[PDB]
């Protein structure tokens, strides 16, 4: 009779709201500093850079911008996750497609996303969305973004979707398009693929966690790359016992 | 054969490590500014202040300090949560007591906690732990803190535990003791009771979430009060369907 713990946490708890507000406060402070003192590097990795040796698209004289993942980064998909909890069928690509098409009035903003987006625009920073919602559902997604109070997104200018190129769920191509036009000074997401495709398509659960602590990646967290919680679905909900609970740290009760 | 999703997320995922590193980066930047420009208010609520109208213990000329919850804020209780996942018996106060006594070699630091604590001490900020581990298990808890790389804690100076007063799991009394001696300029936690007992002992799930968005509270997140994720146990894992999925945001698949 109770929803899954991850959904209780993410959608129900004050803990999760405080955590999200924290991310957006750190992001606004970071953008503010960069608006006063424009950086040499943008926050989007250069083509061909690896997690071994991160290099970035330079900032240049391009217009300042912030890039956001949509789902569980600025918008909470309450309707869909209600359905998943009611039915137990969270993995259902056809129902997800229906949801992309008809869910625009069952979303809520992530706590602080509305204030955060308004502030970015008042600082002269363009807000750009890069989501793996499908291109053919661009218009319902625009209306869902507007309904969540996040403003007016425009396909191919400030909204980039899966299928806008032939890389599928890989977002690096769209990041490159975006970084070719703007100086992206902050990027927000709830999954590591919202920052680099290099975290996915191969690396194990333990490899990906280690990669976030690589020094040139680790410096980005809360300082260019901003993270929102998602213990409900996606690339964080993987791994067996040996990858979640490493064996030097195990213990048995008496 | 797979652990609970919240544990996959928190202990296994790079998503969760990046999120924690973000919290500690924002905290170090905030402490740094406060070390240059000492504030008038500390970060600990004054006695008698309400969530309606937050007021704070002044900073004065007291020594600078940062206060941390221990469990799932600076230290990951991997051994205990392995046991909980293996057995299904997460709520077991006797096994938790055993764990307090014998788990010191089955803990890991939260990503970034070791670097963060070292930096605070190099900046001249005293690191103070306020945990609801029990007073009578102070010494194993000191050794677990040291094992996690978090340095040397001292009962009644830099380590405060449940039972140090007669308020039980209520931490406001110990916060007051701490704020009477230090200018606490940052406080970290994974549950709202790590910031104020006023979030607990009454308020419903939806009330507590709303309270984090009260303006004078909302300004603290990532800016004095720093949050770490815990979708595994505690006050974030509460509420029925109506409190997790509000009814204006519900949706049915076709
Ligand atoms: N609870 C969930 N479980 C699985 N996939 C989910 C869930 N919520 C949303 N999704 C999304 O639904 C699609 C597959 O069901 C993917 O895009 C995935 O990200
Ligand atoms: N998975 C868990 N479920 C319930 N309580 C837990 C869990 N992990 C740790 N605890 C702690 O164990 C004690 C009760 O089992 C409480 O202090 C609670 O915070
Ligand atoms: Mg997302
Ligand atoms: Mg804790």
């Amino acid at each position: 009779e109770t929803p899954p713990a991850g959904m209780q946490y993410l959608y129900g708890s004050g803990e999760a709201s405080a955590l999200s507000l924290q991310a957006y406060q750190a992001l606004l402070a970071h953008v503010a500093a960069k608006v006063k003192v424009r950086p040499a590097d943008s926050v989007i990795l250069a083509e061909g850079a690896g997690l071994d040796d991160p290099r970035f698209v330079p900032c240049g004289a391009k217009p300042l911008a912030a890039v956001f993942d949509v789902d569980e980064t600025v918008m909470l998909n309450i309707g869909y996750e209600y359905h998943a909890a009611r039915t137990g069928r969270g993995f259902d690509t056809a129902a997800w497609d229906a949801w992309e098409r008809t869910g625009e009035a069952a979303v809520a903003p992530v706590p602080g996303a509305d204030r955060m987006v308004r502030a970015l625009r008042q600082m002269g920073v363009t807000v750009v969305f890069n989501t793996n919602r499908a291109a053919g559902n661009a218009e319902p997604t625009v209306r869902a973004i507007k309904a969540a109070g996040l403003g007016d997104a425009v396909h191919g200018q400030t909204l980039f979707l899966s299928g806008d190129d032939a890389m599928g769920s890989r977002k690096d191509g769209r990041r490159a398009t975006i970084a070719a036009r703007y100086c992206v000074i902050a990027m927000g997401g709830d999954q590591l693929g919202d920052f680099s495709d290099l975290f996915n398509g191969g690396p194990s659960v333990t490899a990906r966690r280690a990669a976030t602590m690589q020094p040139a990646i680790a410096q980005m967290w809360g300082n260019g790359w901003f993270v929102l919680p998602n213990p409900v679905y996606g690339s964080g909900l993987k791994g067996g016992f040996d990858e979640v609970f490493p064996l030097d740290k195990r213990w048995a009760a008496p």
